[PDB]
């Protein structure tokens, strides 16, 4: 079973791509070596092509079942509703892409009798069709890396009334069945704060903590037509309407086992056999698939009290250490039956004692200290392509501004509060646009946020330390002062200074300005302020699901 086949039509683009990173007057205040800085275009598709495409094998054996009719047991005490059209119309985004039957994201939302009478008849289909693939196009996506290149990551989705008929189908489903089935073990449950919390309770919780972080090759195209069916049975566990379940069955069916690949120009680029990436059922489904051949793996490898950390195909373990020679041993163990079950390891994985040193959702644990000199555990990563993305975004506006997001999710790291909130900020105040709503994502889903609102949110998502961290580690100091050098990003004591102007400006403004000066940027002054409580999201993962929040 190959993930793909080709005809050899190209993946073409939709518009024009830029790859040189773009420059304008506010460039160099960031970043100095441009040349580092790049974008991926459909250029590089055919190298993608080619590492996404393979045979999969798959040998199953009582583990794998076991755990699945343990999950199945869990899913059939779930209950969940069908979305009404108009649920679903307000589930997507504004700037989602259009449909090919003569109606937009904007009519959609609107619940134009166009965009309603087409969801209605691409529904009764579903209802009607449980055989004919439906199709999809297949993108190469633009995203922004610092050198050392990598090829486009593809991505490929159904139309848009398509994905509003998931939703109608599966929204209320993906939404509440993974908990239920993965409990603790369910990674988009957890905001910042309460991740950075479970992994170090989690940690503390065994005698002698072992851990390590597993990362499946491509894990996408590892997604085998029985793990979709697989899947498709879980949900079908669930106390479910006779509608949906024929919907459910339906999609399953024609859209995500497979289907034909449709390129921008509507000329036929090939057929997929794996898990489409722009589905709503990707997120949900890749984590149950993970979960369920991890569980199965760590049986296999008699891991003792393993505890799981599962985002998609992010995968994390904490479990009691055998020792160490007994560990590594049974870390081979569950690689050779996470293979077995079609998932093989890009990098072998690596037993750690140090939680610090375990990689998950490309962040890791550190610590600092809050106003009393108490120790503080945060989640951060290394700032390279948050950066090279700041760089890009400085010069260009984008659909989606990753810098807010990184200040959002990374709001407590040092990286965050001196460049990325002292850079936007002065941005923002030069153009008077601290009141303008912002896309951005978090866990792949889509938020409209104004900069004015940042105190209130990272209170929320990281406590109100967040404010009044410092004496971050050597290591993770060491980090950032490396990646600034390697960019040619001025070093922290610029920043410092710049944020003291930043902030006096935002202070004057009184009003919301005026509390981001004072709580953003307090680090920045000498004799801090007494930070006190303001007055004036994480359920579920979304990513490639086209939804708004
Ligand atoms: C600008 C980013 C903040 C947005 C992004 C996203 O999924 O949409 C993409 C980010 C990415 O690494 O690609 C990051 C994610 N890491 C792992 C899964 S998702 N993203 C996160 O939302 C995210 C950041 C940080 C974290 C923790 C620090 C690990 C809580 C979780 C999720």
């Amino acid at each position: 079973s190959m993930s793909y086949t080709w005809t050899g039509a190209l993946i073409t683009p939709c518009a024009a791509e830029e790859s040189k990173l773009p420059i304008n007057a506010l460039s160099n205040s960031l970043l100095r070596h441009h040349n580092m800085v790049y974008a991926t275009t459909s250029r590089s598709a055919s190298l993608r092509q080619k590492k996404v495409t393979f045979d999969r094998l798959q040998v199953l054996d009582d583990h794998y079942r076991d755990v699945l009719k343990e999950m199945k047991a869990k899913a059939s005490t779930v209950k969940a509703k069908l979305l009404s059209v108009e649920e679903a119309c307000k589930l997507t985004p504004p700037h989602s892409a259009k449909s090919k039957f003569g109606y937009g994201a904007k009519d959609v939302r609107n619940l134009s009798s166009k965009a309603v009478n087409h969801i209605h008849s691409v529904w009764k289909d579903l209802l009607e069709d449980t055989v004919t693939p439906i199709d999809t196009t297949i993108m190469a996506k633009n995203e922004v890396f610092c050198v050392q290149r990598k090829p486009a990551r593809l991505i490929v989705f159904p139309d848009l009334g398509v994905r509003v008929c998931e939703k109608m189908a599966l929204y209320d489903v993906v939404s509440t069945l993974p908990q239920v089935v993965m409990g603790s073990s369910y990674g988009f449950q957890y905001s910042p704060g309460q991740r950075v919390e479970f992994l170090v309770n989690t940690w503390k919780s065994k005698k002698n903590p072992m851990g390590f972080s597993y990362d499946t090759r491509c894990f996408d195209s590892t997604v085998t037509e029985n793990d979709i069916r697989v899947e498709e049975s879980i949900y079908q566990c669930c106390d479910l309407a006779p509608e949906a379940r024929q919907a459910i069955k339906s999609l399953t069916e024609r859209l995500y086992i497979g289907g034909p690949l449709t390129n921008s120009k509507g000329q036929n680029c090939g057929y997929r056999r794996c898990r489409a990436s722009g589905v709503l059922t990707t997120s949900c489904g890749n984590t149950l698939t993970c979960y369920l051949k991890a569980s199965a793996a760590c049986r296999a490898a008699k891991l003792q009290d393993c505890t799981m950390l599962v985002n998609g195909d992010d995968l994390v373990v904490i479990c009691e250490s055998a020792g160490v020679q007994e560990d590594a041993a049974s870390l081979r163990v569950f690689t050779e039956a996470m293979t077995r079950y079609s998932a093989p390891p890009g990098d072998p994985p690596q037993p750690e004692y140090d939680l610090e040193l375990i990689t998950s959702c490309s962040s890791n644990v550190s610590v600092a200290h809050d106003a009393s000199g108490k120790r503080v555990y945060y989640l951060t990563r290394d700032p390279t392509t948050p950066l090279a993305r700041a760089a890009w975004e400085t010069a260009r506006h984008t659909p989606v501004n990753s810098w807010l997001g990184n200040i959002i999710m990374y709001a407590p790291t040092l990286w965050a509060r001196m460049i990325l909130m002292t850079h936007f900020f002065s941005i923002l105040l030069a153009q008077e646009q601290l009141e303008k709503a912002l896309d951005c994502q978090i866990y792949g889903a889509c938020y409209s946020i104004e900069p004015l609102d940042l105190p209130q949110i990272i209170e929320r998502l990281h406590g109100l330390s967040a404010f009044s961290l410092h004496s971050y580690s050597p290591g993770e100091i060491n980090r950032v002062a490396s990646c600034l050098r390697k960019l040619g990003v001025p070093p922290l004591r610029v920043w410092r200074h710049r944020a003291r102007s930043v902030r006096a400006r935002l202070l004057s403004q009184g009003g919301r300005a005026a509390t981001c000066g004072k709580y953003l940027f307090n680090w920045a002054v000498k004799t801090k302020l007494k930070l006190t409580p303001i007055p004036a999201w994480f359920v579920a993962g979304y990513s490639g699901g086209d939804i708004y929040h």
